[PDB]
């Protein structure tokens, strides 16, 4: 099972219970962003994160009273259109606002049971991904097609470190390519114990396919309520991208010296095949529109993948 | 029956008709689409061996004058960014594009690939969140047929095409509509089955290798290359990776007798074989801009991974 969150009483992660740390729930957000949560039919906001007054430019209360058809007029019905009801936690609907106190925000949207979960990051607004895609077709076998994805995303990035790296059919992860800044450790050929990315993260990890942490030492930023007030239990937020890394995994990236970091996974046949894994040596909150193209590069990965390895097999 | 190809017109071939489809090669028509433009070079030199016959009207310069020059000179800031993208051996498969501010002609789309030591360049005018939105829309489709049907209706969106089919390829190369986004008033295909040789073998093999194949305008006249033949092999330039390469005499009637300005195709490719066609139909001609186009090229990629999944789900 999990433990409770800590929130809620439960006992502290260790080493010892890496397995039942409940990551989806923590509560919280980073805070290069801010998050809402909403009622799926009166569009009533039930959670805000503290630091919403910062990107939103509201009154704090103003807010957990209002309605997103109020709050959002042009977007609210197409909400409600993008994500019916009954629809996947997976599912998601953006949008950029124009919006007063901040000049483009990025708005991100999902459904889980009857709650939206909105999202909100500034923003911004060419052939790379195009480009990409054609060299990524071309690569003739799977070691070249690994260099060519490890490049091309530190290229459009500037990341410092990308790497692709490889789950064994025990959960055992090796580094097959890397591309990186001089003067960095070399990560490639070095395999590592399956409890660095634990079960519980790996299966999150297979539906929802980008997750990061924008600077290692940023602390979290709680949702006020904490729980949900339509089940008084907590908000399920692995469908975040904003949502609170686990501090064992900042701890794990503090004493690698990172100080940013994003991965993209890589789905073959219904199973994680491996992962995109960037580090930055300095905070770097990567734009939403800059992620949405290592998005799709993680879709055709996953597609040359399968076709390069049946031609092996 | 298989048989090799007939050499082009333009080499004393003959004229096809519904005997000998087969066999017409489609892919050296020596001739492209009038609303873009062609040059060819020497893939190490740089030196401009071929141009189409409008060139000089989409790039402002003489003939003569484009072929006195290298692609050094005519393309100072891209000539090392193509020669890094497509070193020599590459597959004819691979594509680089760029935009260009050229004077006279605006914003110019250049999509450049290599054949052998021939570079080959497309020059076409060119111009928020659709397609992400898309592609979480695709992957959450319950089954097949909601796939197709998002997949039809999205493409048609994107791009305002009259009539937008899922065509799928049956064993025997038989194809049948599985799904469309049509304009109102239109009769629908739905359910059609149409014989294998309505699109021959020697195109189902072109169109497993290179993904995106259009006809503007189903009345417009093709534009030879100038000269024919690429001096370098005094032999055929091979067009099938070209966007511009004129759509086969025979396609095109059979277009027009259908009431079709403009087509365009999307390949879906399954395992290495060639599983359907987004296919679309405009009534009246109808250009649609390289970056909308790009936007199609990756919704047929995402097309093709989510229809293995779909179909994984299904035994
Ligand atoms: C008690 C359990 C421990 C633990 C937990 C943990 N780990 C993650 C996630 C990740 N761990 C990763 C590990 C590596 N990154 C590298 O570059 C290398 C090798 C050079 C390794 C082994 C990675 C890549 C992830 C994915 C996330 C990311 O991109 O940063 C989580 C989940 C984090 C979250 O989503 O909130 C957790 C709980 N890590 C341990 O080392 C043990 C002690
Ligand atoms: C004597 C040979 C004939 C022939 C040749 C031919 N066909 C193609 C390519 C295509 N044919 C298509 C046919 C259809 N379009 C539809 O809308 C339907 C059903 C509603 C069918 C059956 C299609 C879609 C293509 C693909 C290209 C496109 O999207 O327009 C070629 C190759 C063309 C080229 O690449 O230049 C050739 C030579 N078709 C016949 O019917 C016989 C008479």
């Amino acid at each position: 099972p999990f433990f409770p969150p800590l929130y809620l009483g439960g006992p502290e992660i260790t080493t010892e219970n890496c397995e039942r740390e409940p990551i989806h729930i923590p509560g919280s957000i980073q805070p290069h962003g801010a998050l809402l949560t909403a009622d799926g039919h009166s569009g009533e906001v039930l959670q805000m994160s503290l630091n919403a007054a910062t990107f939103l430019g509201q009154e704090p209360t103003v807010l957990r009273g209002q309605t997103l058809a109020a709050l959002l007029p042009e977007q609210w019905p197409a909400l409600q259109a993008a994500l019916p009801p009954g629809c996947p936690d997976a599912l998601q609907y953006r949008a950029t606002l124009d919006w007063p106190a901040a000049g483009h925000l990025s708005l991100t949207v999902h459904r889980v049971g009857e709650l939206l979960i909105l999202e909100f990051e500034p923003t911004e607004a060419p052939h790379a991904l195009r480009n990409a895609m054609f060299a990524l077709e071309s690569a003739p076998n799977l070691r070249a097609l690994a260099e060519v994805a490890t490049q091309t995303v530190r290229e459009l990035t500037g990341f410092d470190r990308v790497m692709l790296y490889k789950f064994a059919p025990d959960a055992t992860g090796e580094v097959i390519a890397e591309a990186r800044r001089e003067g960095l450790h070399a990560f490639l050929g070095h395999r590592f114990p399956a409890s660095d990315i634990p079960a519980q993260a790996r299966a999150l990890y297979t539906r929802h396919l980008l997750r990061l942490t924008a600077d290692t030492r940023a602390a979290a930023v709680p949702l006020d309520p904490v729980l949900n007030p339509q089940t008084n239990a907590p908000t399920p937020l692995g469908g975040a991208v904003l949502r609170a890394t686990s501090p064992m995994h900042m701890q794990y990236l503090r004493n690698m010296g990172v100080g940013s970091s994003l991965s993209v996974s890589v789905v073959v046949g219904g199973q994680l095949w491996g992962l995109i894994a960037c580090h930055h040596q300095t905070p770097y909150v990567l734009p939403p529109d800059l992620r949405t193209t290592l998005e799709y590069l993680g879709r055709l990965l996953s597609l040359q993948v399968q076709v390069k390895e049946a031609l092996e097999h």
